[PDB]
């Protein structure tokens, strides 16, 4: 460690065409103050890993406002307009990373690991490479295939390591050796971001004497921190506030209530935001059911209420939430490989289209969590979704249209009107159907040809 | 996951023929309850992952000792004798793997990652396989180690290496709550961290457990979902292997005086790994108040001087299994992490022993695997310094063209220090004399040394510090 009273001194060495590391999910645990000083110094020309493009004109849309960087690498780059219309315009390249990969590529970057292989992306552009980097149409750069390895009879892509010039992180507290410690969801891609840089830079809100962060509840320790930075005037926001009629909502509620029967006691659930948070609202009294956040958290609660709401706080979708009794926080790495090592056993989403053989696509925006979800080895993977879309126009489909976020790794659909499984790769099969429906009605808004369960029944839901 | 009152109970699903993660560091932070509890058992056929073998009739030696482990991957198994024993007689298969790769197969297996690239054991029997790894009664090396993929990345090569997901890990910890969110203590952590994800089924024993809330969210260590059962055990027999004391000689005086030359290495800010031996003397002679933080890979980053008798921890020791303090400012971590610290190149210097040495840089132990040596010298952007006796008494060079044993690294030396003389090495090319002791000359190193060098026409007396 060493710290500076000045963040412009910080930066003071960062070179044009840097590749620098920004932590931050979201808006929240950004490097505020550091983001600020390289907008002040004016370096050029920055490849910047960041999860997000923080919004317009905050994190890391600060300097790409500025034009001070000429690449992204990241998972999910929506939420800025300003960051998209440059990718449009041909001013900017961007490579899109499903979000584990883009994690596990830093933490393997930083423990010296140049490769690595994971199953999240197999059969889809990521392995098969043609998605579009840098537009002059004309598509001046688009992404390269990549190997591919089979282990214990499954697929897995390779994946090569990120370690950067610079990482601009935020944290908590540091000591003045650089020990830090992190402060809830806003960890995330920090931890893994500090250690894998030639130079690391920590913004702080607290300066604590040696000693005060014993050794056994330091997040990160000080070898990994080269510079520390107490910054002062947080302008630390929530993105979507969530504080705690009508039959759109009744159909939506439909359909958690039937997804809520899938909850068992001692599970362990990751939900996508939409319908599949409404379906925690159902989860009965006594049961217990853990539900985990990509961002680094386990233990996700409800919207706090008015007087709780910490930007520190939030769920994958942006939204302030709180944490249940026996939450634990922890990085985006850590995260995710709990995720694709198998430990969540359950996962519910939405999507656009899904397909006969499970087949789903839902990025093509941006990726983010879903990749790495669907391709989690046992892991149940559900999906939520309106049966139709609007002027429907079926999203059930024989194949997708759209780009694929995994091949043959849905287990279960559940629309509005009808619940089907799937044998992946096969095909699907009715077995449930909302009252006032008939499998008429489906047959007419599905897409895909399917089986009708020999024993289908109205489709269940919860009480209360 | 869910609290137990009964160890038996725990272990009741365990089959014959299982791979089984045991957490520890040679004696410590070792799963001792739960180890009792297969031993009651009689689970036969176990492929035990450990870092060490525990010795006789502790950790995971109480298991060897009763026959129900067939087959021990680790890193270090010498120190117990009955498990050599049971190795060289035909009973027993070892794979040896140097012990970052363990760290990281474990944390990559329990992570998804089925294989990854690491530096570490490249060049060596490591990635050239034909290892012995099971003999027969007669025999007759019945298995022996394949050879590894290699592949270059950046200029660099490195081994394609496979991770390790097991049907149960055995760890242990300080506290449990009921949800299974675990915190460990001190050095105890190790490879018990990165073990209690990479298991099908986890069983923690702890010493403490605390209700639903008492572990606050940003001090928890290991999130209760890698936790299916938990059990506290209650009268632990901790032992510290290499009882070390500071209480308020003739090789040592040569030893001295290297440890007095490298001392001149540090600068303050740095970041250090010593071996046991030398290379930690050296670290009695850093002027006070330069600031030299000492990483040990068993999980420490502060290392500080031995305990006085009335502050021995078992639960706090060095990587040569001593009992051992830390200074203000000192991190805890887990084996996994200490090895991506150095692996990812973090550490600043690496001092080390060595039983042969060449003019190339080439470095020799064994006779995989002690520490730790081979991950250290394989660290991009680390210093290398080896601290020696130059010679055995009979005059017979240590400091060769070629080694004649099994390398440790090859061309990963930068400086060789012994009592005689100082060389800098150009890795792959040859060596350099630049420092002589006083009293020696040219003559009698050159007459000393296997190895050809060209003397420094600018060399000097070799330093020593105050």
């Amino acid at each position: 460690g060493k710290i500076y009273e000045s963040a412009i001194d910080a930066v003071a060495d960062v070179q044009d065409g840097a590749q620098i590391l920004f932590g931050g999910f979201g808006i929240c645990g950004i490097p505020e103050k550091m983001i600020n000083a390289l907008k002040q110094k004016g370096v050029k020309n920055i490849t910047g890993v960041s999860n997000n493009g923080g919004v317009d004109d905050t994190g890391l849309g600060v300097l790409i406002k500025q034009k001070q960087v000429s690449k992204v690498i990241g998972s999910y780059v929506g939420e800025n307009t300003e960051l998209v219309r440059q990718y449009l315009e041909g001013e900017l390249a961007v490579e899109l990373t499903p979000q584990g990969t883009l994690a596990e590529k830093i933490r393997a970057g930083g423990a010296g690991i140049p490769a690595f292989y994971t199953p999240t992306g197999y059969a889809t552009l990521v392995q098969e490479g043609g998605a579009p980097i840098k537009y002059s149409g004309k598509v001046e750069i688009s992404s390269e295939k990549k190997p591919v390895k089979e282990f214990n009879g499954k697929n897995y892509v390779m994946e090569e390591s990120i370690f950067a010039d610079f990482a601009f992180v935020k944290a908590q507290k540091a000591d003045p050796l650089g020990n830090l410690v992190f402060n809830k969801a806003a960890r995330n891609f920090n931890a893994p971001m500090c250690r894998a840089a030639k130079i690391t830079v920590a913004e702080v809100e607290e300066i604590v004497p040696i000693g005060a962060l014993s050794p056994d509840e330091i997040h990160v320790p000080g070898i990994y921190i080269n510079r520390i930075f107490k910054g002062t005037n947080y302008n630390k926001r929530v993105e979507r506030l969530r504080i705690t009629p009508n039959p759109a909502q009744v159909l939506r509620e439909r359909i958690a209530r039937r997804v809520a029967l899938e909850f068992h006691d001692g599970m362990y659930a990751n939900l996508g935001i939409g319908i599949p948070v409404l379906s925690s609202n159902y989860i009965p009294k006594g049961m217990n059911v853990m539900l985990q956040s990509e961002n680094g958290i386990l233990g996700l609660g409800p919207f706090p209420t008015k007087d709780k709401v910490d930007p520190d706080l939030i769920n994958a979708g942006k939204e302030s939430v709180t944490v249940v009794p026996g939450a634990s926080y922890f990085g985006s790495d850590d995260s995710f490989a709990m995720i694709r090592g198998g430990h969540v056993d359950i996962t519910i989403l939405g999507a656009m289209e899904v397909s006969a053989t499970g087949d789903l696509a839902n990025w093509m925006k941006g990726m983010g969590g879903a990749m790495d979800l669907v391709a989690a080895p046992g892991t149940k993977v559900i999906i939520t979704m309106e049966h139709n879309a609007r002027d429907g126009s079926p999203k059930i489909l024989d194949t997708c249209s759209l780009p694929l976020t995994g091949k043959g790794v849905i287990d279960m659909i559940i629309s509005e009107k009808a619940v089907f499984t799937v044998e992946k790769g096969v095909g699907l099969t009715l077995i449930e159907v909302a009252e006032g429906y008939t499998v008429d009605d489906i047959i007419a808004s599905t897409g895909a040809k399917f089986t009708v369960s020999p024993n289908l029944k109205k489709m269940g839901q919860i009480p209360v």
